[PDB]
């Protein structure tokens, strides 16, 4: 359990926390404050549920995609590094970890995917995703196949998707619009019709997944596989001589990977805020740090610029970037929650049969579009009354009602966040306005009271 003195830390399972354990070590034998690492399952949507209350981390790790939402709930406190610490980590690094014009959490790697190809079977590796069909079914005249990777998350499925025109929502004026979602434009359409037919053909199974593609690539049994840095490690263990190259273009132009920044953000209820700051940025983002972290899982290219010129050096690190670079920076609004849900849905009926690419990509433009208005009013549908307001507008989408219970869920910290402002233990000031400000004229006046104390 967080309590004062001591640091928790979350990160996902995919990752170097055994490392991220060795860095701890060295800041409790210099500090005496012990560090814990752990790596629960779904930390992504357990976090949400556990934030403000005595169970939650004090450090949170996540690619900045996540933090947008966390941060519109005043779950996270605002990070405050001197302009000699920011110019030691890239500039566009902070853009992803920075939302309504505050630093929200300290950016660590780069992540982006890449085409991972055995060379015992695949010298010359196919530039296209045109090709590949042929490829295949070559290797199929050994028993062989030519690709392989995770078909259950849309994280790995969208970069074919966006290459011709698909988007999550439009970029413009430096900003993002909501209500124009790009998931059912000609470009998408193409990308999805196109992955279908590669598994129709039965090029690929739609069972496949992280853990089966994994051990497939590793004995040798398909020539290819998409996945990031964190995966070069067991690839490594693994006897399977292999290579990272950019990933393959279609009708001219690049698959376009969405690219993550893993971000670490400080729970605002941690009592130990200014002890975290210390760690992540004297410890972890230090060379030495980032290296042990990095020997467990690589991280991919690193924020630490200081760092990254060390690993710039590794081609596999090259193909990463370039591919980084050919695709887009995920989004870090709240709403990237409604996105990713429709289309998770959409691929896996997509991908079953049981629905056209038409129809999946119509419906989840449409549930994507509608849920990602809920957020607007997160803060406006007044206390007690969240789950009577879906309720009563009715749209009982899956994928939908996935962003209600996510809500209803960052509803119930800013409550929690409130209680323990009440009884004088830490708190995000934001989540507690939001929650007073819901909270009947009882709140309101409770809230201006403490926003005329809290001038001092
Ligand atoms: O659809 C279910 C799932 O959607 C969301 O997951 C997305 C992540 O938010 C997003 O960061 C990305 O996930 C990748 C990580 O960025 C990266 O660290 C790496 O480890 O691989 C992850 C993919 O497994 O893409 C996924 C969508 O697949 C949402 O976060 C979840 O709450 C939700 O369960």
């Amino acid at each position: 359990k967080i309590e004062e003195g001591k640091l928790v830390i979350w990160i996902n399972g995919d990752k170097g926390y055994n490392g991220l354990a060795e860095v701890g070590k060295k800041f409790e034998k210099d500090t005496g404050i012990k560090v814990t690492v752990e790596h629960p399952d779904k930390l992504e949507e357990k976090f949400p549920q556990v934030a403000a209350t005595g169970d939650g981390p004090d450090i949170i790790f996540w690619a900045h995609d996540r933090f947008g939402g966390y941060a519109q709930s005043g779950l996270l406190a605002e990070i405050t590094p001197a302009a000699a610490f920011q110019d030691k980590l890239y500039p566009f690094t902070w853009d992803a970890v920075r939302y309504n014009g505050k630093l929200i959490a300290y950016p660590i790697a780069v992540e982006a995917l890449s085409l991972i190809y055995n060379k015992d079977l695949l010298p010359n590796p196919p530039k296209t995703w045109e090709e590949i069909p042929a490829l295949d079914k070559e290797l199929k005249a050994k028993g062989k196949s030519a690709l392989m990777f995770n078909l259950q998350e849309p994280y790995f499925t969208w970069p074919l998707i966006a290459a011709d025109g698909g988007y999550a929502f439009k970029y413009a004026a430096g900003k993002y619009d909501i209500k124009d979602v790009g998931v059912d434009n000609a470009g998408a359409k193409a990308g999805l019709t196109f992955l279908v037919d590669l598994i129709k053909n039965k090029h690929m199974n739609a069972d496949t997944d992280y853990s089966i593609a994994e051990a497939a690539f590793n004995k040798g049994e398909t020539a290819m596989t998409i996945n990031g840095p964190w995966a070069w490690s067991n690839i490594d263990t693994s006897a399977v001589n292999y290579g990272v190259t950019v990933l393959p273009t279609f009708k001219g132009q690049p698959s376009k990977p969405f690219v993550g920044v893993l971000s670490a953000g400080i729970n605002a209820a941690s009592p130990n805020k200014e002890l975290a700051k210390e760690f992540l940025e004297n410890y972890l983002l230090t060379d030495e740090g980032l290296e042990a972290v990095n020997k467990d899982k690589p991280l991919g290219a690193v924020a630490l610029k200081s760092y990254e010129e060390e690993l710039a050096k590794d081609p596999r690190i090259a193909a990463t970037m370039e591919n980084a670079q050919k695709g887009e920076i995920m989004p870090n609004i709240p709403q990237m929650s409604a996105f990713w849900y429709a289309v998770r849905t959409a691929v896996i009926n997509a991908a079953s049969g049981r629905q056209t690419v038409d129809a999946a990509l119509a419906a989840a433009q449409t549930n994507a579009a509608a849920a990602a208005q809920l957020y607007d009013v997160m803060d406006a549908v007044p206390a007690r009354r969240w789950k009577e307001f879906v309720r009563t507008l009715g749209l009982r989408e899956a994928e939908i009602e996935a962003v209600e219970v996510e809500i209803g869920r960052f509803r119930d910290q800013q409550y929690e966040m409130l209680k323990r402002w009440r009884q004088q233990q830490p708190a995000g000031l934001g989540a507690v306005y939001a929650a007073l400000e819901r909270m009947g004229l009882d709140g309101c006046v409770e809230d201006l009271r403490s926003r005329l104390q809290r001038l001092e």
